[PDB]
């Protein structure tokens, strides 16, 4: 659970930042060092929401064990609170495609299929991600994607099929209208993730407010087919963007459709 700060090296130059604080690269001496990515809570982890958001992520990651989900090494309590994870060496999918416009359609299918296998496992484990987007898919290699950023993720109780709540562009209508998050709402987000990936990390619904996205979706309109996107992958996006939750496919159906297409 708890790691020795003296066994952790952090590089000065951040990989990036969020509201939570910074992401730093380093290594942890567990033998052989392990390259790590570290979320460091800003301001000595003063904010109890941040600490819960780290713990939440930490607690979710701890419970999850799957090749397409980022693994946690532990928590280090030093200059700040640090969530220490296995390093996804090539970084977030949206950034990598933005800077590598040459990646082939076939390579993108392989990666989004890997995401669908991680999500299928999440759905089987009755977890809802609630932040599934290209920025929260991390590349280990050019051909190995993992899902990360479980800060908003919820372990569903056995007596429930959705989380009722107290990134709208990635949210299904029932999330916006009824505050209901299910594996089916994650399928909708996976639709937007696919559009992002075939759009080489472009933002969805460019220049639109959330309320305008809601209005467009209510009129039955959908984002157009990305340049070079195979028709079968745009068909699957549109299937993920099924308005009616009951008729939207789950990740079992999504993973099977991506598997069959990819391996043929
Ligand atoms: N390797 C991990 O285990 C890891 C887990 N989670 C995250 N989460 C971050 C939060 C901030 C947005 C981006 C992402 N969703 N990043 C990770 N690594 C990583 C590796 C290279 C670059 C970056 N990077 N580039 C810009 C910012 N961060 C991150």
């Amino acid at each position: 659970v708890y790691l020795d700060r003296k066994l952790l090296t952090l590089e000065d130059k951040e990989l990036g930042s969020g509201n939570f604080g910074t992401v730093k690269k380093g290594y942890y001496q567990m033998k052989v060092v392990k390259t790590v990515a570290v979320k460091i809570l800003k301001n000595e982890a003063n904010d109890p929401a941040l600490k819960d958001e780290l713990l939440a992520e930490a607690n979710v990651m701890q419970q999850l064990d799957n090749p397409y989900i980022v693994r946690m090494i532990g928590i280090c309590e030093a200059e700040s609170w640090m969530l220490v994870m296995e390093m996804a060496e090539l970084g977030p999918l949206n950034k990598y495609l933005q800077q590598n416009r040459h990646v082939k359609d076939k390579n993108i299918i392989e990666l989004v299929h890997q995401v669908s296998m991680g999500m299928k496992y999440l759905e089987e484990s009755n977890f809802v991600h609630r932040d599934l987007a290209a920025r929260n898919v991390l590349l280990v290699t050019q051909h190995y994607a993992k899902i990360s950023d479980f800060g908003l993720s919820k372990a569903l109780r056995a007596d429930e099929n959705y989380y009722k709540a107290q990134p709208v562009k990635w949210y299904a209508p029932e999330c916006i209208n009824y505050y209901k998050f299910s594996s089916k709402s994650d399928v909708w987000s996976f639709g937007v993730l696919m559009w992002e990936a075939f759009s080489y990390g472009q933002k969805p619904y460019r220049g639109m407010k959330g309320s305008e996205v809601t209005a467009m979706l209510e009129k039955g309109e959908r984002m157009g087919c990305p340049a070079g996107c195979p028709r079968e992958m745009y068909d699957l996006m549109n299937l993920c963007w099924t308005y009616d939750v009951e008729n939207r496919p789950g990740f079992a159906a999504v993973e099977l459709r991506l598997r069959n297409y990819y391996y043929d």
